């Protein structure tokens, strides 16, 4: 009855889960909370129960990339998670506007993965839950942290090569804001499994103070959403 | 300088535009407003300037289907429209839950068209603007009209045949709420052209009182959004 | 028992039907006939019974674009139509040869739609009926009206954008003659439903005298074909 | 200056060319003519100059399958051929109607090959020249030979397997008449190279007297078309 | 009970079969052997029983191109063949390295055909049997003939055109060694039918002494593999 | 100059690299070697320099899934790696033959990922280097460990759902041996970057003694290959 990859039980899964790519970030996040309980660490999947503003929610690492994070998300979604927010990093696709250190709260994503397409036809949108999105924006607002909003390109290719052109410039022209590797996968799995999803991202390419802010927004949103299930 | 299909000028285009499929519905809507000015009627595209709650916005018919409505939307988006809301009909994809006469406010759509794909790669999401979506939901709330929220399948096939199976059942299993023929196209064009879009739909298959409510919600939302540009 | 979109009954459908995009053109055509009976006008679909050279046939508008015209064509094909000719406008893909005002009678089309593909695999040809094509050419000949013949690109994209290149130049190099938005859809639906189809088109871009000629050819062809079923 | 695969020169290519799959059939055809000149035989490509009803035209074998016949057709089309008719065998896709020994004159084809798609987008139709089609039908008529007309499925798969279902039944439901392996390729290459093409086929599965008739029709059509260039 | 295209019986099929494109090459090969028996010649498919170094194996021509060779390979694979080696010609995709007359022993291929895709999804690799590959390399070694190794692009397009760019340059950049028209098809059919396959190729574009060497390698490999079934 | 994800320098990269999914397995492997040096551990990427049978080679974890492992492989391939062997786990696709605990040495893979397709067209084969494959088989032989050989399905979907059928059964019918999530990606990246690749896998679904054997084979192969560059 322990989940195959997360190595936690269904009973340990909270209604709200904060997901990040780097197991290292789970450790940086848990110390910002009021208290925590280390649950498991298997492969790239580190799981910790966070206690913040009177609420209880997991923080779990999902690894780099769509196929690996899908394993995490399916295990969460099929064992009781109701809300999953991804707090990640990204590149900017609008370098004149969205700069290193800026924070973007994303409502939808480009499905440049494979796993979403093995679950549902490509015409289906990768879209986040509105309430989750609204909650994230309202936490940023009350903490007086400027944020951008927009679509993320979730691509399985970190390192392009020179035979098949990358579609990033196309998507920049299409007004996509940022790029990362997991959000589209989260969104599609969430929709299929009736789990509410969202995404908040910090730009590092194309400030640890801004990371701190981003983390506070994400933790604030998780606690607010957790109250609806407690 | 008159738009090719709408036969109105750039000067007649308001920041907010309400779009519907049936030119007949434009006439039913304009009489609900405080006053109106008939502007043009060419092919299936009927254009009227609506006056409601102190604000000015167009109501324009777009015809049945994605290729025909894209012509309308491009003409609007490239000549000054900032916000386009589609008020339409739809079928239910969740017949146990969403019944004839129910109203659905949609945040995203399945791109089962061609024109969106001739504009941008299929992986790109058809997603509405959050503020437009929020505004529509808040008008429904203050008018005490129950609504559903969810994804619409926008399909170019009204009448299926028995050789290639329809994907509607797949999309129902994927938790799509309703189906119609234009919303995905609107959403994608809007994103590409920096125009904020949304969709409110009334189920008729798989009550004129509910139509009345739906129209009041749509008109209420248009006026609220129009104040941001006046 | 009234057709859902055309709002005419099966009994009102004649063996031969002339289809056009613009409901306005139905009114310009009906007055050229010996007499007519207005039948219905719903959404963009205007239906009139035409009387010409001793024969009876409908003239029906189908609207702009493939998804909307498919609704019209399916309603006709599934309720007794045997022959459907499209009389439309188009752009030239061979600007040195085929000029504004020229008339093209088309035998086949490029399926740059979606609905045909939701009915049958893309490898299937959009091709007109030979007898219909022959009849159209022979009416042009006896009226001494020069015509071109060739393939039409039926595209769902009227207004290209600058991210995904348009395939029009490719199709021009491939020796496609003209471009419009509906003929491929008509052809494929006709083949699937055992209805004989054809297309005659007048170039306006890339003379009302030529429109007059084109209309006479189309009406002449309809009457000739109608005699085979009377 | 000898063609790479046919091993004949440009000077030996006539305006009209009759193509068949089996080099053996070229020998059976040449003896039906008034006289002939053996030109070349290289790989599967046998070339003979036929003399019939006062006209001169080549008969050339193209081998089994699309990639191999494309080599033949390109060599012909790029070195002066104006008209190419394929006289072949086929299976029936309408077994209640079209029986073993029946003859089908085809106007269009399903592009279930690869080479046509490496030349032009899949949406482009594989369609024959109308005049060639008309000529074939009129020769059958004057010889009092009943023929069918319809679309051929040109498939690269002779022997299906049980993992990926064959699309033949789908195409039968779509009203395709017959199936073979080369006609779509001929049609597309012809259109691209401004060469007029056609196809006449004899059903053998799913009578040498009927083969004789079919050959007379094809030879009759070739001579008639040859007069337009002599 | 005679195979439909090869016109030989199941009893005449040996465990090892050497395949070539040109029926002419079968005649050049059979005279290099210790003795031979001409079996059949139908269409482009010439079949001869070869006797070499104490072993018995067929040499069969498959024609130009994937659809035609698939017919040959299926007939062989479904009637007892255990090992099929293709001895062919090719172009060089690495012109600075791999020169006219050089020999390449190929382990895998690019599936630029259609028939393989009508048998199994495109993601499936066209890959040869390792033992066959090893055997070919070891015969070259003991005959002191330098060879290259690498991937072949098997393309259905011999003659490119100027609308759709050829992927050959892409595949050259991807480190494909050579190009021909049949090896991918052989490999995929072999895998599906549990037949061990391989390929040895001589470059002629982008020496009959080298052809002689290549033939000795292929015949040497066939005899070695034949001993495992005798 | 430290690699972005591995956090090791180019100077620390050895000609031969052993890759595994689980950073935990790197620790189990390093203690089997004669000695080791822990280099880095960042995200899911653990890097250790292994010393075995007189040779030096890295062991590096790549995480679960194609997009995440591509990051690892690109960093290795673009900074001096010449040989990469994947030692992994897998499921059996031939449950009557290949059982839990069995070892499979794979020559090729099914590309059911996205990243390989963002690098090169789908028709390109995912194929391993023959010498690497041969070396692995010869180490198994000298250690008297029975192994299977065959193709792996590399799929981005660990957890199927019930809307889009999984292709695993199709691939089982096609004679694929096993399934995992990374080998196709490794193979394609290796081919593109001129790095020799291979794969050895232990079945756990559909014995730690067998794991021990598998590890000895992999370490034995790495040392043998390392001698060619030392
Ligand atoms: N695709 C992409 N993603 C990112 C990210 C975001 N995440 C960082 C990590 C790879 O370093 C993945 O989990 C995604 C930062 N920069 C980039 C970039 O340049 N590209
Ligand atoms: N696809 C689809 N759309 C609709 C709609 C909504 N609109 C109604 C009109 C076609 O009748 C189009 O503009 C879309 C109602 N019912 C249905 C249905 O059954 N199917
Ligand atoms: N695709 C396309 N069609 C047309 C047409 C023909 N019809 C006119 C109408 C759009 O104005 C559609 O019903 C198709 C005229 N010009 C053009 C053009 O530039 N492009
Ligand atoms: N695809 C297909 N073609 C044919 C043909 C027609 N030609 C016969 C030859 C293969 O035997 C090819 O050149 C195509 C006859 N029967 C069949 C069949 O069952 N299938
Ligand atoms: N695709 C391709 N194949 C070849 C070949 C190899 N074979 C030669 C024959 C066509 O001449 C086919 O059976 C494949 C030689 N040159 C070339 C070339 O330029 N291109
Ligand atoms: N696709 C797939 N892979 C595996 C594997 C192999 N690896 C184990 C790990 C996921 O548990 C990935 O890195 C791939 C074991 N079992 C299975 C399975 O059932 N399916």
């Amino acid at each position: 009855n322990l989940l195959r990859h997360l190595k936690i039980s269904k009973e340990q899964i909270t209604p709200v889960v904060l997901v990040v790519g780097d197991p290292g970030r789970v450790d940086k996040i848990k110390v910002v909370c009021d208290s925590y309980v280390d649950l498991a660490y298997n492969r790239e999947y580190k799981s910790v129960e966070c206690h913040y503003k009177g609420q209880k929610f997991l923080c779990v690492s999902h690894g780099v990339g769509s196929a690996g994070c899908a394993v995490c998300f399916e295990e969460l979604c099929q064992n009781g998670a109701k809300v999953i927010i991804r707090a990640g990093s990204c590149g900017s696709l609008q370098p004149d506007l969205i700069k290193r250190g800026d924070i973007c709260i994303c409502n939808a994503a480009v499905r440049e993965d494979r796993v979403s397409h093995l679950l549902i036809h490509g015409d289906f949108p990768a879209v986040g839950d509105f309430d989750v999105y609204d909650t994230l924006n309202k936490c940023a607002q009350e903490l007086n942290v400027p944020v951008f909003n927009g679509i993320s390109v979730s691509s399985d290719m970190y390192y392009p090569n020179k035979i098949i052109p990358s579609r990033l410039e196309d998507y920049s022209k299409a007004n996509a804001a940022v790029d990362e590797m997991e959000l589209a996968t989260l969104m599609v799995i969430g929709t299929l499994r009736k789990v509410k999803t969202g995404g908040i991202l910090i730009v590092d390419g194309c400030v640890p103070h801004q990371l701190e802010n981003m983390i506070k927004i994400a933790l604030g949103a998780c606690a607010k959403l957790a109250t609806k299930y407690a």
